[PDB]
């Protein structure tokens, strides 16, 4: 029954400005199209080359990338890739009868475009710029563009570029911001407007691709990195204080969730991740005092089942399990971005896919998988037999709910299939 | 080579804020509120959560013949959804050697539908969330239509609740009455019902392709159909023969005057102001132009219905050939579907091993990143598992 806070957050978890901005860009966007775009780079970044780089300026630009970071890079874009073609094998297209002559179905394809935005930002994962591009052509896209912002004058973070290329994408833009966003969402430069554009942005970028999609533009994990770990007796302080530490230094916002029926295990944790901290270099030290400070929690429960149910409200993005009997765990926990099984796997080595917007005050729907760039249609074929029997159904119901228009749609077939029978229609409507 | 040989005459002119009043006070009061406004708006003083006695009673006057017609018609409805489930497979698949993944498919715990029309608007949600696996669906319609109840029930609904407008969508968000959240709503609503959706989690088209084979006399008596809801309800003809685009510009004015007066009235007004008639010169220049409308039922009246259904990319539902037609029913609505109700998770597993190499890459990576605190958990790790190891973890972030 008792759950008990043996850590809490000490300050709670956002003014929207970037409303007008945004609105004022687009605006702006729409009506001058590459010039405004153009213009806004000079303005924002200072920049004044080109936008859409060729390959040789793609090979040139990444020419003092060594082959061991290349390699890395390679091997990192490759784990992302072979679980999202799994992931894109899992969603079938079918066929099935109905009503005896009745025919429906589903089928599945990728969308045309997606836009992949990289920050590139000073603290960032290389992660960032290959994940949605991988994703994407994993699922089958026929044309991603990618865009970053240009680094330091010469042109886009030569990572981050590498990165793109290495996952596969069609076109590279030297833009970033708002106008990298709209750029992709609108089409210039290649145009081929993006049916959906994901990346982790500023509030700029988020409010940018809310505007320009709606709830697919907000529906990805957004926001200071998060890390939780459930803990049993069994798991290893130093191992899930480590874990902890690990995501804390990402900012002074990033909160960092223990979840365990031990209480052995959470006092030495509470114990350990102030003293990993204060062996961090300064920027991550400061930064994961403040984060560790603010927003770390500790939460001691009695049964495995309560563990699940605070869980389940918390929904972390990034969620590791060190216990006995795993199976149970991946069997009865619901809600989480993504699940770390073990104590061998952990977050820093990377995720899959990217859970959804858990913390929007649609809690649950969304990320970054193949499933996001992938429509199901639907559709259904009928014999003219199949019609004796709903087309009845459909003029009797329809003039029930007063939709006579609707009714002679089956009126018209019923006569115009079988010539030499009659039906019980329903009463017209006369009002 | 495409013309526009009817235009849409106008766009849709341009007030939900009371919402925020109402969701203030039912926040604070709870059932109290909105016992309030159940009399305030529906002048409801009875029980909101019905009792199967209740919607037993209450549809007793539902003849057996009616009820047979709903019936089957939530079964074409129940029976898709059915087989669209499976559609969304469990995995497990290995990566790197000794690196499992994979994803579970899981229904939400609880839906909430709203019926405010046809009556498929009634028992689409609450059918789709069941056959999703949904565990308990609550449905709430304004003091209730017996259609509509007995659609509810005869859908599946766990508990139905006579209440309406922003009451019922917060009642079933909060999940007041029953203790039982919904994690999503869902339901046809006025801009209030919309504002409402929209602060808490947030007209029926038709378009017909046709070639020369089409019959004029189907395709326009079908545009007519649901033209006749209201009078912004777009009615899209795109054809590659003008043949048939003349007869059926000239037969549907002619369907519109033989209907009863609203029906008259709302056809009238919404064939001439969003109706359109292109004209293309090729079947891909009918694609690109269907795409682009992207109508939420689209029918097919052509030749060569396999090419359409291979080409075709962006619509809410087809109706594929001249035999099924819009008014027999959507399976989906574009959206609607089991996926709406349905997680995905997924899941890693690594073996010793697998981390030897995967460890190695991401501590070198990490500190490259100025990320060091990362690169120690890998660290850690490495210590841990292969204890006397010196492999290249990078070089330590002093900054
Ligand atoms: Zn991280
Ligand atoms: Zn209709």
């Amino acid at each position: 029954g008792m759950i008990s806070y043996l850590k809490k957050a000490e300050k709670t978890p956002e003014t929207a400005t970037a409303q007008k901005v945004v609105t004022e860009m687009l605006a702006e966007i729409q009506a001058r199209g590459k010039d405004a775009v153009r213009q806004y780079a000079k303005q924002l970044d200072g920049w004044s080359g080109d936008i859409v780089l060729t390959p040789d300026q793609i090979r040139e630009q990444t020419k003092d990338v060594p082959a061991g970071v290349r390699a890395d890079i390679d091997f990192a874009i490759r784990q992302v890739t072979d679980f999202a073609l799994a992931q894109r094998e899992s969603l079938k297209e079918f066929s099935v009868e109905l009503h005896p002559g009745v025919t429906a179905g589903q089928r599945v394809l990728p969308v045309n475009v997606v836009g992949c935005y990289a920050p590139a930002g000073r603290y960032a994962h290389i992660a960032s710029a290959y994940m949605g591009v991988a994703t994407a052509k994993a699922a089958g896209v026929k044309t991603v563009v990618a865009c970053s912002s240009p680094f330091r004058g010469q042109g886009i973070h030569p990572h981050v570029l590498y990165a793109f290329q290495a996952a596969g994408a069609d076109v590279i833009m030297a833009l970033g911001g708002v106008q990298a966003i709209a750029s992709m969402a609108y089409g210039l430069f290649t145009g081929k407007p993006a049916d959906v554009v994901v990346g982790p942005g500023n509030k700029f970028v988020a409010e940018a691709k809310r505007s320009l999609y709606g709830q697919v533009g907000i529906d990805v994990f957004a926001g200071p990195s998060e890390v939780a770990v459930i803990a049993d007796e069994t798991a290893d302080p130093a191992i899930v204080a480590s874990d902890l530490v690990g995501q804390a230094e990402h900012g002074h916002e990033s909160p960092a969730w223990l979840f365990t029926t031990s209480r052995d295990l959470a006092d030495r944790v509470m114990a350990l991740v102030p003293e990993l901290i204060a062996k961090l270099p300064p920027t991550a030290r400061d930064a994961a005092t403040a984060a560790w400070r603010d927003y770390g929690e500790v939460i001691l429960c009695g049964t495995r089942e309560e563990v699940v149910e605070i869980s389940d409200r918390y929904a972390s993005e990034h969620l590791e399990v060190h216990t006995a009997d795993l199976d149970w765990w991946l069997a009865n926990l619901t809600c989480y971005g993504s699940l770390f099984l073990g104590e061998e796997t952990t977050v820093a080595f990377g995720d899959k896919t990217s859970g959804p917007n858990h913390v929007l005050p649609a809690r649950y729907s969304g990320g970054l998988s193949v499933h996001k760039f992938m429509k199901t249609l639907t559709w259904q074929q009928m014999t003219r037999e199949a019609t004796r029997q709903i087309g009845q159904v459909t003029a009797r119901i329809s003039r029930l709910e007063g939709m006579e228009a609707h009714a002679r749609t089956a009126d018209d077939r019923m006569a115009k299939y079988f010539p030499n029978a009659s039906f019980e229609m329903g009463t017209p409507v006369e009002v």
